[PDB]
DNA sequence: AAACATTCGTTCACGTGAGTTCCAGTACAAGTCTGGTC
């Protein structure tokens, strides 16, 4: 972002779907359950920028969580 | 001759080692879900 501001736009990197136990996935779902929004290809959100791979449901970055990927 | 102390074989309680059953931790293998491209 411009100096002294929070990030506004995001660029997709990759899907990850392994490395979490069932309980961790349940807790993550409960945390982010309220903030999921349906994804419409015709009116994509401004904050998230995607290529050919698009999600079924998108969550605004302000309410999401950081994940470590190996 | 009578009273008191000592000794002996017995008795009970409590502690420790070996055998047996049951359950938790560990290991390994297979199944299931996922990711990426061409």
């Amino acid at each position: 972002p411009p100096p002294g501001e929070k990030p506004s736009v995001f660029h997709t990197l990759s899907r990850v779907g392994s490395g979490c136990t069932m309980k961790e996935l349940y807790d993550l779902g409960l945390k982010l359950a309220k903030y999921w929004k349906p994804f419409h290809r015709k009116a994509p959100p401004s904050s998230i920028l995607c290529g050919t791979e698009k999600p079924e449901v998108y969550i605004e970055p302000c309410n999401s969580v950081i994940v470590q990927i190996k």
